[PDB]
C-alpha cells in the first residue's frame, strides 16, 4: 500500500469551497492517514509564502496546505486529495491506473477558469464586472478539471494546444499532443507517441503507437499495445495488442462484426488484445475486414 | 410584439465601428423603437462607470450606451443590436429561431480578439508593437464572433474549451460541452445534452440527447441546404457520426457513420429510400451493416 | 536565387539558445550571404527600442536582430532564419514550397509558451512560481511552432480559433479557418476558401475549394506518404471525410468518405483501379454506394474520366 503527501497552494471560493490547488513537488509515500492541514508559518516554502492571499474582487483566498493520502487504493474524499492524485498522474510517478481514480466529478467543484485565475460560479457576473476594471476577462473553460500544463510541464512532450490536455494527462517521454489531439484525466501513453485524436479517460497507449487525426479511443477499458497505428478519423472500441493498423477512416466498435481471412466472421470484442490485426473496410464489399500482419496468423 | 433592451458596454476602433458590445443585463420588452443611444451620465450603471474610458494603444474607446430592439423579428440594423440578440440566445432568455438571426454576417465587425480586448483589423500590427510595451500580446481568433464565455457563463452548464462556444450560443441547464464539442450562435441545446460534436448554427438538440465526439451535424455536403435541421430528444449520435436530416426523438446514429440527406437506406422490408424521407421521424436506427455494406434503418 | 531579410526582436532563454523571433515588416532580398547581427542601437527602430529587455523572472532576454537569409532554396541555418522564413509564408510573401521548408524542427527550439511570453523547459517550475508573482500562469502549449497570429494577422481573412493555426501557414484572402480548421507551417489556402477541416505541412489548397468540418487532407495512413498532396480550385471536401491523393480542378468528395492512396475505387465502366492512379484528375465525385457499400468514383460535368 502507497500512500501519497504534497504541499499545495489551494485557492478556496468565498464560500470555503475548494477550486484548486498546485503541488508544486507531490511524491510518493508509505501508507499513512489521510489529511489535509493549514500549514504553520514556519512550513511554508518561500516560493509559496509570496503567493498566499485574498483577492477581494474574485471573493477568493490562496492558502498553503498539505495534502496526505493514506492509500492511493482509496477513492478521493475531498478536492485537496483529488487534485493530488491529478498531480501524481501528470508528473508521472504514477501511471493510469496506479491510483483510484474512481469519483472525482462527484468529488470536485466546478470552476470559471480565467485569466485572473480560479473563480466561483456563484455571483461570477458581479465578479466579472469587478475584475474588468483590471483588464480583459477571459474565460478559458467551465468544469471540473483544468488544464494540465498550468499546473506542471512534463519533460520530454510537446503539447500544440494546451487547452487539449486535461490535469491528471500522463505523456510519457518523447509524446507529442498536436491540436486535434486530447487527453483525458488518467489517461494518457506509456512511451513515444504521436497523439493526433482523442484519449478518452482510462486509455493507455503502448509506446512508439501512434492515434492519427480526429481518431477516436472510446472509455469502451480500452488500451493500445505497442507500435499501433490508428488512421486519420479512425475509430476504436476494443483494445488492440501490439503491431496493429486501424485503417484511415474505419470505426471499429466491439459489435462490429468482422470478417477473417478464413471468411468466418466475429464481433469486433472477440478479437479485443489481439496483436498483429489490421482493420480494412473493403472498397468493394462494404464489410469490415481483419488481416494478419507480418505473415502472424490471427489470435482470437 | 416582443423587443428587447439592454444597457451596454461597447468598444469602437479608431474609425467609430463598433466591435463589440457587453450587456451585462439584457431583457425582453414589449415591442418599442429600435435605437441605439449613448447613457447620459446618471443613467450609466456605477459597476460600468468606471469601465468607461479610451485606450490610446488600442486607438479604442469603450461607451456605455442603451440598445432597444422594436422587434425581435426585425433583422439586427446594427452591430449593437447584433450584439443584443446573441446575448438573448446566450442567456437563453430566447430560444434559437426565437429571433430573426439572419443577417449578422453583414452586421457584425470582423475583429482582432486580444488579451488587451477587441482590436480593429485596420492598423493592427501598429497597435500590437504599442501594446507589447505592457506585456505579451496574444490574439485569440479574428472574426465577426467572440467566445459565448466572455459575455455570459449561463447557469448548470459546463465547457471544457470555451474557445469552441460563440457568443449567440444557447446551452440549457444540465448542458456539457467538451473539448470536441462545438456550437455556433442561435444553436444548441434546449435540455441536459452531452457535447462532444458540432452544432451548426440553426441547429437545435433536444433534451437528453447526446452527440458523440467529432459528430458532425448539418456539416458540408450533408444535404441540399435549405432547411435547418434538429435533433429531437434522448437522441443518441455515436462518435464521429454525420447528420443532414432532423431526427425526431429516440434515435441512435452509429459510431463513424454519416447519414446525409441523400444517403439511400435501406430499411427492414428490402425496400430503400433517401434518408431525407425519414426526416423527423422517431424511433430510429440507422446503421452501416459490417458485412454488406449497406446503410440500413431499424425501428428501436 | 532570392533571398530574405528582415529585423527581428528575439527572445533568448538563458542559456542563450533562441526561443523566438518577431519579424514586423519581413522582405524579399537579392540572393546573399546568410547571417544574424545583434542590430547597433541606432539601427533599432524606435517601436522596437522600447521593447528591449531581460526578464529576470523568465531568465530570458530579448534583443533586436538582423537576419539575412543567402538564399530561400538553402535550409534554415538556425532559428532565426526558421523564424524569418516561416513569417516570409505567414506575410504571404512566399506561397508554399517558395522556399525551402525542411528541418525545421531540428533547428526550432521546443518552448513553453506562455501569458508572459515564451520560456524554456529548463527551469520552468521555478519560473512558474516565480511569475505567479505577477499573477496567473497560464501556458497556452509546449512546441517548437507558436500562433501565427502572435506574429502577424494577414488581411482578408478570419480565424475563428487562432490556437489552430501555426506560424508559418499561407491563408490567402477571403480564407476563413473555423474552429474545426487547422493550419500548419508550409501550408494553406492560395485563394478564397472556407477551411473547417485540416491542412497537413506542405499541403496546398486552390482558390475557391472548401474543406468540410472535421476533413482530413493528408492524415495518418492516408497514403504511402513520400510526396505531398494539393487541392485545385473549386473542390470540396465533405465533413468528415478525407483525402490521400491530390485533386484536380472541380473535384468533390463526399462527406464522411475517407479516400487513401490505396483506396480501389470503381469507375462508371465498371473497372477499378487505386485511387492513386487519379492522382490529380480534375472532375471526380468520390462517393461510397450506400447501396453496394463499394467506394465510387464519377465523373462530375457530363464528360468522363479515363
Ligand atoms: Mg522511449
Ligand atoms: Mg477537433
Ligand atoms: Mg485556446
Ligand atoms: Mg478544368
Ligand atoms: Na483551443
Ligand atoms: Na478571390
Amino acid at each position: 500500500v502507497t500512500g501519497a503527501a504534497g504541499i499545495g497552494l489551494a485557492t478556496l471560493a468565498a464560500d470555503g469551497s475548494v477550486l484548486d490547488t498546485w503541488f508544486p513537488a507531490p511524491e510518493l509515500t508509505e501508507s499513512g492517514t489521510s489529511a489535509t492541514s493549514r500549514l504553520a508559518v514556519s512550513d511554508v516554502p518561500v516560493e509559496l509564502a509570496a503567493l498566499i492571499g485574498r483577492d477581494d474582487d474574485r471573493r477568493t483566498e490562496t492558502i498553503a496546505v498539505r495534502t496526505v493520502i493514506g492509500s492511493l487504493d482509496d477513492v478521493a474524499a475531498d478536492p485537496y486529495d483529488a487534485y493530488l492524485r491529478l498531480h501524481l498522474l501528470s508528473h508521472r510517478l504514477v501511471a493510469p491506473h496506479g491510483l483510484n481514480a474512481g469519483g472525482l466529478f462527484g468529488v470536485l467543484t466546478n470552476v470559471v477558469w480565467t485569466n485572473h485565475g480560479p473563480c466561483a460560479i456563484d455571483g461570477f457576473e458581479a465578479v466579472r464586472a469587478r475584475l474588468r476594471r483590471r483588464g480583459p476577462v477571459t474565460v478559458y473553460g467551465v468544469d471540473k478539471f483544468p488544464r494540465m500544463v498550468d499546473y506542471v510541464v512534463p519533460t520530454g512532450v510537446r503539447i500544440a494546444d494546451a487547452d487539449r490536455v486535461r490535469l491528471g494527462a500522463h505523456l510519457a517521454p518523447g509524446t507529442t499532443v498536436m491540436h486535434e489531439g486530447f487527453v483525458n484525466y488518467n489517461a494518457g501513453t506509456l512511451g513515444a507517441s504521436m497523439v493526433e485524436g482523442r484519449i478518452s479517460a482510462g486509455v493507455v497507449v503502448g509506446d512508439g503507437s501512434d492515434v492519427g487525426g480526429g481518431a477516436s479511443i472510446m472509455g469502451t477499458v480500452i488500451s493500445i499495445g505497442k507500435r499501433c497505428l490508428l488512421g486519420a478519423n479512425s475509430g476504436l472500441g476494443i483494445s488492440l495488442g501490439d503491431d496493429c493498423v486501424v485503417e484511415a477512416g474505419l470505426y471499429v466498435t466491439a459489435g462490429t462484426r468482422v470478417t477473417m481471412p478464413d471468411s468466418n466472421s466475429v464481433k469486433a470484442r472477440e478479437l479485443s488484445g489481439s496483436s498483429n490485426l489490421l482493420f480494412r473496410r473493403n472498397s468493394v464489399s462494404g464489410a469490415v475486414e481483419v488481416l494478419a500482419r507480418d505473415g502472424q496468423g490471427i489470435a482470437l
